[PDB]
């Protein structure tokens, strides 16, 4: 059992939708770590109590080195406080934002990477389902943790919940959805992660959510030919069709870039 008087609280990290997250350390052993702070009030309002539950639970029992870690939780009068191990190196999201656009190179590591820690998550037949730039933590060495389980389920589930982005077409119909999220999500970020912008990107909602629908998407001209195959593969408005993640990682344009 932790109390808040057990950490001395630093910088902001990032904000969150239910609060914000801030760098701590732990006063005993020195143990830098990342204080997830949600107020309790917001959560009871939009009714997401159970589902703060569901992703203690589902990411407490994760254990992958491409996976962020969450150490444990506790709660106060007005905050719900989950401890998560820090990444030094912040957001996908921000090199994305000073970089413009990944190589090659780069973009076939963190498909890797995120292939390997959505293969060990369907195998507990967990579904992220918010898997995007902002949500993809770095690591000390540069390497890819995927974090904010907030949407976190077991597949299948049929729990509804923007920007629609980085959703498949079952997921922004409201219809019965598996594992196949997280591999539409997939091609969503190596597209993103080689031209710069998600492929259904709006001004608008109701246009992203026509673009979702009917798989309208162009590539610009500087995307060889193996990252149009991956990425064309992926986004399949079929969830059936799209490829296994072993598939993914045995894709000639990966193993030919990665790592
Ligand atoms: N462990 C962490 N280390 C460093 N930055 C973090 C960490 N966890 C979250 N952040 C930052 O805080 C932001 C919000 O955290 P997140 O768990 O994704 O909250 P939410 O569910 O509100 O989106 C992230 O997008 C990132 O910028
Ligand atoms: C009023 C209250 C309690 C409580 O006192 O039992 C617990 C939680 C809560 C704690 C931890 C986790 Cl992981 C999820 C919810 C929440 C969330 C919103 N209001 C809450
Ligand atoms: O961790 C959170 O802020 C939230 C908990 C409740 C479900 C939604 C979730 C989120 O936005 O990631
Ligand atoms: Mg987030
Ligand atoms: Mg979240």
């Amino acid at each position: 059992q932790w109390a808040l008087e057990d950490f001395e609280i630093g910088r902001p990290l990032g904000k969150g939708k239910f609060g914000n997250v801030y760098l701590a350390r732990e006063k005993q052993s020195k143990f830098i770590l990342a204080l997830k702070v949600l107020f309790k009030a917001q959560l009871e309002k939009a009714g997401v109590e159970h589902q703060l539950r569901r992703e203690v639970e589902i990411q407490s029992h994760l254990r992958h080195p491409n996976i962020l870690r969450l150490y444990g939780y506790f709660h106060d009068a007005t905050r719900v406080y989950l401890i998560l191990e820090y990444a030094p190196l912040g957001t996908v999201y921000r090199e994305l934002q000073k970089l413009s656009k990944f190589d090659e190179q780069r973009t076939a590591t963190y498909i890797t990477e995120l292939a390997n820690a959505l293969s060990y998550c369907h195998s507990k037949r967990v579904i992220h389902r918010d898997i995007k730039p902002e949500n993809l933590l770095l690591g000390s060495a540069g390497e890819l943790k995927i974090a904010d389980f907030g949407w976190s389920v077991h597949a299948p589930s049929s729990r509804r919940t923007g920007t629609l982005d980085y959703l498949p077409p079952e997921m922004i119909e409201g219809r019965m959805h598996d594992e196949k999220v997280d591999l539409w999500s997939l091609g969503v970020l190596c597209y993103e992660f080689l031209v710069g912008k998600p492929p259904f990107e709006a001004n608008t909602y109701q246009e992203t959510y026509k673009r979702i629908s009917r798989v309208e998407f162009t590539f610009p001209d500087f995307v060889t030919e193996g990252a149009r195959d991956l990425i064309s593969r992926l986004l399949k408005h079929n969830p059936s069709q799209r490829p296994m993640l072993r598939e993914v990682l045995e894709h000639p344009w990966i193993t030919a870039n990665s790592s």
